[PDB]
């Protein structure tokens, strides 16, 4: 198989996007802030649009920072990797913890901008994502150096931690300057919306990152790889399943949407404002997935409209 088709998930997605007005000042501040120890805030401003500036440039540090994380964490083993996760959750848990890195002192900075606005519920949330994140990021670099692919159940639990997407579903409540009580959280439906929109990221991510990925002897955690192994099924029918799970998800969400329970005015009001940003997200990250250039090469804007991945094309440019 030498070349594929990647599903049409831009079709399938019945939201609006749009994009944050601060990008241009705040995104320079951030690059600036992590060359002081652009694309990477694109994403952020696809994904959190309606967010007020100083809520954005926390975002923007945020995604950067877990960048950085991935970044140093791709490139460790099992040991090593566990430990510049331990950096980031004990700078984020601890106030008196602080080994002077690098890493903890960016941390820490983040941390001091989260906490002037976060509120107890978004804290204690955040905190537990974190463990989750470091803990599943651990086991990712574990998994990579052994050449271990997960079984299918097995890799949704994982990816759903390592992605991090937790983590920027658990900044709505940041952003927007409410806590949601804890019975939203536990509400059947609203739960059904969480969970399709933070599989719909993974998902479309998994299969627009899979060409590089593959290319890096980064695979593993990915569920292309895990359809064609567990499947037995070859890569345009694993792109097809992803493209048929993915529409299957927001039919999920589009239809759960119209059935949330009603607690209160106030209430009622946060949980809509949530729910806005996890479409904000979804949609986000399609659009993002073709402007930048690390998924698809030169080629990415075309490649919206093909839609094609061409291994003679990945020579042409290359050479």
């Amino acid at each position: 198989t030498k070349q594929f088709t990647l599903p049409d998930l831009l079709a399938m997605c019945p939201f609006t996007g749009s994009t944050n007005p601060h990008y241009a000042k705040a995104a320079a501040e951030s690059s600036a802030w992590v060359n002081s120890y652009g694309s990477n805030e694109l994403l952020v401003s696809h994904t959190y649009p309606y967010a007020g500036y100083e809520q954005f440039r926390t975002c923007c540090d945020f995604v950067n920072l877990l960048f950085v994380v991935d970044e140093v964490s791709d490139d460790q083993n099992g040991q090593d990797a566990r430990q510049t996760g331990n950096v980031y959750l004990n700078a984020m848990r601890d106030p008196a913890w602080d080994d002077g890195s690098a890493l903890a002192k960016m941390t820490k900075e983040f941390r001091a901008r989260l906490l002037r606005y976060a509120g107890p519920g978004c804290y204690r949330r955040f905190l537990k994502h974190c463990e989750d994140y470091v803990d599943a990021v651990a086991r990712e670099a574990e998994y990579r150096e052994r050449g271990y692919v997960l079984d299918m159940a097995s890799f949704e639990t994982l990816r759903r931690e390592n992605s991090a997407i937790r983590l920027c579903f658990g900044l709505f409540e940041y952003v927007l300057g409410v806590d949601l009580p804890e019975g939203v959280f536990e509400d059947p439906v609203f739960m059904t919306l969480y969970w399709a929109a933070a599989d719909m990221v993974c998902w479309s991510n998994d299969v627009y990152s899979y060409n590089m990925e593959q290319a890096k002897g980064h695979s593993g955690n990915n569920i292309v790889t895990v359809l064609m192994r567990q499947k037995n099924v070859d890569l345009q029918t694993a792109s097809d399943l992803v493209g048929e799970h993915f529409a299957t998800l927001m039919d999920r969400f589009v239809t759960a949407k119209g059935g949330l329970p009603s607690w209160s005015p106030s209430v009622d009001a946060a949980v809509s404002d949530y729910v806005r940003a996890m479409e904000y997200w979804v949609t986000g990250n399609l659009e993002w997935s073709f402007e930048t250039q690390r998924y698809f090469g030169v080629m990415h804007a075309e490649i919206k409209y093909t839609r094609l991945i061409s291994l003679r094309e990945r020579e042409e440019e290359e050479l």
